[PDB]
Formats: C-alpha cells, structure tokens, sequence
C-alpha cells in the first residue's frame, strides 16, 4: 500500500489560483507517492466535473465549471512515472475561451483515476487537486511579467483615497502596486450575536458602500484589493479565536470579499485586549489560534487572497489540521525594517524583503542596490505603508532606481492624485 496524492506540479499547492495572463497557460499536475513505485505502477488524471458540487457544498463557494474544450492533458492524462521521486506527473493546458466572463472564478477539479492496484488514495481529498482560473488577459495593468517582485501597498483610509494607488507606474506604463489594502475594517465583539464581528468605521464604509467608484477602477486595471482587518480594543482579537471562533468569523471576512467585490485579506494581530475565555468564540492568544484563522478564511474563500501582516501573534505556526501554510498563507509583509520569513513550505517569493513605513519615514527604500539584493535573496514583495499626496516627494524619492532593476523601468514621477472619497483625478502638485 502506496499511498497518492494530487497537486499542482508548479506551486506544489492542492488548489491553485490561475491567472490568464494570455492566451495560455501551462503547468503540471503532479502525483505524490509513499513509497518507491514499481515497474506496473501507473495512474492517469482527469476533469472531474461531478466533484465540482462536492467541493462547492464544502466551501461554500459558487464557482462555475471551467469549459473542459479549453483544458488539455499531455499523452491521454497518463502520468509520467519518477520511480526515483516518488512522483508521477503530466503537463496541462488552459487556454483562454470566448464567452468566459470576466471577473469570474472558474473551476477545474481534477482526480486521480485508473490508478494501479499498488496505489491506494486515502479519500477525496487525496484523489483530486483543483485549479480556480480567472480571466486577467484584459485587467492587465498591474502584471509586469513572470517572475519580477510585485507591490504590496497599504492605505490609511481613514485619510487618503486608495485611487491614488493609480498615481504610481513605470516609465513602460504598468502599475507599480500589484496588491492594495483598505487599512482598516477591525474585529469587534457584538453582544447582540455573543461573537466577534467585522467592524467598519465610517471611513471604510464610505469605500465600500462606493466601491464602484472608488475601488473597483483598480481591480479593472489588475490591482487586487484587500480588506484590512485589525484589532480594535476590546476582547476579540484575529489571534485569539477558538476553532469555532474563527470558522464563524473567516465566513464573515469572505461574505464581505464577495458583497463588496474585492480580492481577499489582511490580517494584522495588533491593539486587541486580553479575550473572555469563557466565551466559546474565544481562546488564549496564541500564533496557533492565529494559524486557525488563516486556514479557516483560505477554506471560506479559496479563490482570494489570505494574507498577514507578521506582528504580534499573527504568523508563524506553520500548519493546521495537517494541512501547511503554503495553502492557505498567500503573502506575508513584515515590520518595517525587516524581511518577511516563510514557514511550512512556503518559499520567500510569498515574503517580503522590504517594509517601507511611507508617512513616518523608516525602513529604507526600494534603491537599485536593494532590488538586487531582494531578488538575489528570492524575494517576492515589497512592502509600503501610508502614502500620501502630502508626502510624494518622499514617497518617490525612496522608489528611484529600483524600477529600473526589478522590471527594466523605472517608477515615473507623480502627475495625478486624488482627494479623499472624490472620484476626480487631480493635477500634480498643481491641485493639492
Ligand atoms: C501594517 C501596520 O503598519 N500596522 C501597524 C499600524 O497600526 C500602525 O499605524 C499607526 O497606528 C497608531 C495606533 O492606532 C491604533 O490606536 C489608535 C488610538 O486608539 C486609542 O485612542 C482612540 C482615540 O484616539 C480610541 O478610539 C481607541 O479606542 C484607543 O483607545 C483605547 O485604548 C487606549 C490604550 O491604547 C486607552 O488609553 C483608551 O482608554 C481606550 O481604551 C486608533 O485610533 C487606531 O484605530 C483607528 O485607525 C485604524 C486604522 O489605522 C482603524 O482600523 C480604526 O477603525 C480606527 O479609525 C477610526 O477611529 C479613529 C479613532 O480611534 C478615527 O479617528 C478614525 O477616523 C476612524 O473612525 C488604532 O486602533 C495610530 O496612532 C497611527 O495613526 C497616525 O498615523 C496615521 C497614518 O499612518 C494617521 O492616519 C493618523 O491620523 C495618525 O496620525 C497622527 O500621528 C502621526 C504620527 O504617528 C502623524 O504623522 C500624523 O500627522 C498625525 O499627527 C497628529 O497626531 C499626533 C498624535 O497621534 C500628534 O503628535 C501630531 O502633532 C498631530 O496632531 C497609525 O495609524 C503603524 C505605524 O507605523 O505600524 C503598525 O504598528
Ligand atoms: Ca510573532
């Protein structure tokens, strides 16, 4: 008895997000093996289209089976047998389709199947991997090409218009900030429901209530934007929920990514005081309760971002439930000053290398010398906190000459900003 499992070959991820950046995309789906295989053993993949209301009775998620016209396996889906590896794999082929929506999530299930009596697949969570593709081929602004470090940005709404996310691009045109943040909806303790709830202050209100005006232009143009979450200054806090705890509240998070339309998450375990532990949603802080939170939001919203500020006791237990961080730890930014680390299996492409504090001023700058370094050191992120029109000068002052290594173009300087909840782009400095 060889025990079998699926994944994608290329994140090693057993579900993974697919952004169609062209007409194509290639991977490999890979079989995972206990033991040494032998000269009989074999397998073969397929779309498996029945599982796709399996899995969306799990997580309660909606998505629509990805046209099976468009995927194609190498050689009939038969995996290639590693007996030296204890793997076997195949390559795959999404291409893009007429008639596909933009802005929708599509899935694509796939099993093992017809393996050899050697192989035994535990359940069903073993026997299939799933791919949930997005059509990005038009929302491509902020894509600067495969394998460059991308931007990590938070806004302090509480006084400064996230469209100002479009004042920054390179000299080529493309976007800087490949990712975004609402900083901050909090977590608050509602006694009418005896649980933690998301708490929105007027100011991120204002954005979500206008949304399309004032968040979704960035999404059109490829920018994922992320609903902040933050402690708040009572008992509730985003590292201190049991299990139940956190399956309630991570639904709650994924409810708000679908009414308001964004892209996902991020979690920073800050200003939250000592939790009730008698109260069931609730447990002793810790990095584990941390952990659980994270997986149970990734379980909620599969297809977005879960992603975590590391401070306090946000990060660092690396899995849940036997499942590792990789799955369900998108992207990790550190204080400024520092680097991010990853656990489990996570590499450093899903960490950042920098932390650039925008409105006070520490954590260096994003310097030619400082993007090779990142890049030599495998970063994928660089992070920045608190722009603002006020302050460009210093904000792009501390972004020259890391474009041009990073992408072969440089940060250009500002010509537009925007006014706190008003859709006009404004001239720049002339306006402010
Ligand atoms: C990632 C990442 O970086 N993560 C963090 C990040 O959080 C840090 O960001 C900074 O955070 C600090 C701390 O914020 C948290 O606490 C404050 C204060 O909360 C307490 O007081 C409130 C009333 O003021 C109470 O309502 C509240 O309940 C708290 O009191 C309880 O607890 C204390 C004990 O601690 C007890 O004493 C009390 O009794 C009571 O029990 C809080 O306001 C913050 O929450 C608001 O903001 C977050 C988003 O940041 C939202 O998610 C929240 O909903 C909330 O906003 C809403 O409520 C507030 C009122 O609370 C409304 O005003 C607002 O409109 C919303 O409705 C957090 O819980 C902040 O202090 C920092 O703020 C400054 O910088 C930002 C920009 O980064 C500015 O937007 C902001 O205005 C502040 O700016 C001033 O200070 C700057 C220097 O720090 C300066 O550059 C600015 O020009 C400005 O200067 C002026 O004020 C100075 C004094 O503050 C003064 O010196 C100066 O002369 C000027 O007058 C910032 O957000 C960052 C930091 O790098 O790092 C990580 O740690
Ligand atoms: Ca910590």
């Amino acid at each position: 008895e060889n025990n079998a499992y699926l994944r994608d070959g290329k994140s090693n991820l057993v579900s993974k997000v697919v952004e169609l950046h062209g007409e194509t995309y290639a991977t490999t789906v890979k079989m995972g093996l206990s033991k040494t295989p032998n000269t009989a053993t074999s397998a073969k993949v397929k779309i498996d289209a029945a599982y796709l209301e399996t899995y969306n009775k799990a997580h309660n998620t909606d998505f629509a089976l990805y046209p099976q016209d468009l995927v194609t396996f190498a050689n009939e889906g038969i995996l290639t047998v590693n007996a030296n590896t204890k793997s076997a794999e195949v390559e795959m082929t999404i291409r893009a389709g007429e008639g596909l929506q933009e802005d929708k999530t599509y899935a694509i299930p796939v099993a093992i199947s017809d393996q050899s009596s050697d192989i035994t697949i535990k359940d069903e969570d073993a026997k299939h991997c799933i791919y949930l593709v997005k059509d990005m081929r038009n929302a491509g602004d902020a894509y600067k090409g495969e394998g460059v470090m991308q931007g990590y940005l938070f806004f302090e709404v509480n006084d400064v218009n996230p469209l100002n996310t479009l004042s920054f691009q390179l000299e080529n045109g493309k976007l800087l900030w490949d990712v975004v943040v609402l900083f901050a909806a909090n977590i608050n303790y509602d006694a009418e429901a005896g649980r933690p709830r998301v708490q929105c202050n007027p100011n991120v209100q204002y954005l979500l209530d206008n949304n399309e005006t004032l968040l979704q232009p960035l999404r059109r143009r490829g920018v994922k934007v992320l609903l902040g979450l933050l402690g708040n200054h009572d008992i509730t806090g985003l590292a201190q929920l049991s299990e139940q705890g956190a399956k309630d509240f991570a639904r709650e998070v994924a409810q708000y990514c679908k009414a308001y339309n964004l892209d996902g998450v991020n979690y920073d375990d800050e200003y939250s005081n000592s939790p009730d532990l008698s109260n069931p949603s609730l447990t002793n802080p810790s990095t584990a309760a941390a952990a659980r939170l994270c997986y149970e939001t990734k379980q909620a919203m599969p297809d977005k971002l879960v992603t975590v500020f590391d401070w306090g006791q946000m990060y660092g237990v690396a899995t849940v439930d036997g499942v590792d961080a990789k799955e369900w730890i998108d992207i990790v930014v550190a204080n400024y000053g520092s680097a991010a680390y990853p656990i489990g299996q996570m590499t450093k492409k899903q960490c950042s290398g920098i932390s650039m504090e925008f409105n006070l001023g520490g954590g260096g700058s994003l310097s030619a010398s400082k993007a090779q370094s990142m890049i030599d050191g495998g970063y994928g992120w660089f992070m920045g906190f608190a722009p603002s029109p006020a302050k460009y000068g210093s904000v792009f002052s501390r972004l020259q000459g890391g474009g041009e290594v990073l992408y072969g173009s440089n940060v250009a300087a500002p010509t537009i900003f925007y006014k706190k909840n008003d859709p006009t782009p404004y001239k720049y400095p002339d306006d402010l």
